[PDB]
């Protein structure tokens, strides 16, 4: 029992990739907006309680819709012929939202250091004065508008005159990227471990929020204390090596853009060097969709079958690209004989300990 509120063409700006490419648009009356190639639901296309802007520039007529997902402002620009149009598609929109929406102090914590800064606001280091404790705090600019074992969990979130703030779990254990560097390559098993816990991270977020991570990388892993996996939060609205081949095109992305990211994030720690890599960001654009994957020839069958799959170019051909999703891999032989629900209760008895004294450890801010 939905309906389409109002269908059309539109030109889209790519969202990676800054040329402007007609996508055919569908707006439902739940709220969801989604472009297509040709004329043919996670919550990532979702029209609600989102902003609509009017901008002629750079191009005369454009509108831009500004959304904040979870605790990341994203903005999606369009454009349109004739300036009416314009406004025939805002005030649908709108409406929909509309009708769809229808049915601490700052004292307390310590600025230690910026660790980002993007259009809307920053992202910065800071310790809980009552409890000593380390979080990172997203504060961003107010006019714009549970809990997972591997994800970096959002604490606290309150407001000030101007602008909004997200206190979240700030991992001690280091960046996994860093770790990554120090060995220069992980064994099967300490890969196979850390895969594992994003492969029930990325299920949570699919199975039950219902959204798609869409930037997994070795940049956005980290560590707690006891060695497990924190997958982080901290993007805000300000690299060609980690795309997809289905989001390169700006076509039809899906639940497979996580499995895509998953393979190359496994594939660089079993490997120690990034599967698809060139200085020139076309010819890795060229490389990722037409080359085909190589390996060191030192790999046991199980994980190069698995990064095989992982990094199909196809979607639906892609591993955990099927309805099963994320219970594709689950069942993989490299997955064998690890429980999963041990998984979840951090039962797996981590690879590597951080070198860490205890929870409140300074020493990986280096
Ligand atoms: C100015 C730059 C810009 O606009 N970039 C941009 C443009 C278009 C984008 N479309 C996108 O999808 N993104 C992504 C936004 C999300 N972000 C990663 C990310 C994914 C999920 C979550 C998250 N979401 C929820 C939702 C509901 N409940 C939850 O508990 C959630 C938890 C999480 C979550 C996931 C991991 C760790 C902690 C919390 C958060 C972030 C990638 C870009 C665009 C970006």
């Amino acid at each position: 029992d939905v309906a389409i509120v109002k269908e059309g063409w539109l030109h889209k700006r790519g969202e990676y990739i800054k040329t402007w490419r007609p996508r055919y648009f569908l707006l439902k009356n739940d709220g969801t907006f989604i472009g297509y190639k040709e004329r043919p639901p996670l919550n990532n296309f979702s029209v609600a309680q989102c902003q609509l802007m009017k901008t002629e520039r750079p191009r005369p007529n454009t509108f831009i819709i500004r959304c904040l997902q979870w605790t990341t402002v994203i903005e999606r620009t369009f454009h349109v012929e004739t300036p009416e149009e314009r406004e025939e598609w805002t005030t649908a929109i709108q409406t929909v939202a509309d009708g769809l929406k229808k049915q601490v102090t700052m004292n307390e914590f310590e600025y230690l250091k910026l660790l980002g800064k993007g259009t809307f606001g920053k992202v910065i280091l800071v310790k809980e004065k009552a409890t000593g404790r380390y979080y990172a705090m997203k504060i961003l600019k107010k006019e714009v508008i549970s809990r997972h074992p591997f994800l970096t969990a959002l604490k606290y979130s309150f407001q000030t005159h101007d602008r909004l703030c997200f206190v979240m779990e700030y991992a001690n254990g280091g960046e996994l990227f860093f770790h990554l560097s120090r060995e220069r390559v992980f064994s099967e098993d300490r890969a196979r471990f850390y895969g594992a816990e994003i492969v029930s991270a990325l299920d949570y977020l699919h199975s039950e929020k219902n959204v798609v991570y869409r930037d997994l990388k070795l940049e956005n892993l980290m560590l707690d204390k006891d060695g497990h996996i924190k997958i982080t939060d901290f993007g805000l609205c300000k690299t060609p090596e980690y795309l997809a081949p289905e989001v390169l095109e700006d076509n039809d992305y899906g639940r497979a853009v996580d499995w895509w990211g998953l393979g190359v994030v496994m594939y660089e720690m079993m490997c120690g060097r990034l599967p698809f890599y060139n200085q020139d960001h076309e010819k890795l654009f060229e490389l990722i969709l037409m080359e085909e994957i190589r390996f060191p020839r030192t790999l046991g069958p199980e994980a190069k079958s698995l990064l095989s799959g992982l990094l199909k170019k196809d979607p639906k051909q892609r591993l955990g690209g099927g309805s099963e999703d994320a219970k594709e891999i689950m069942q993989h032989r490299f997955f064998a004989g690890i429980v999963w629900q041990h998984v979840y209760e951090k039962k797996l008895s981590p690879p590597f300990k951080p070198q860490v004294t205890s929870e409140t450890d300074t020493r990986y801010f280096d």
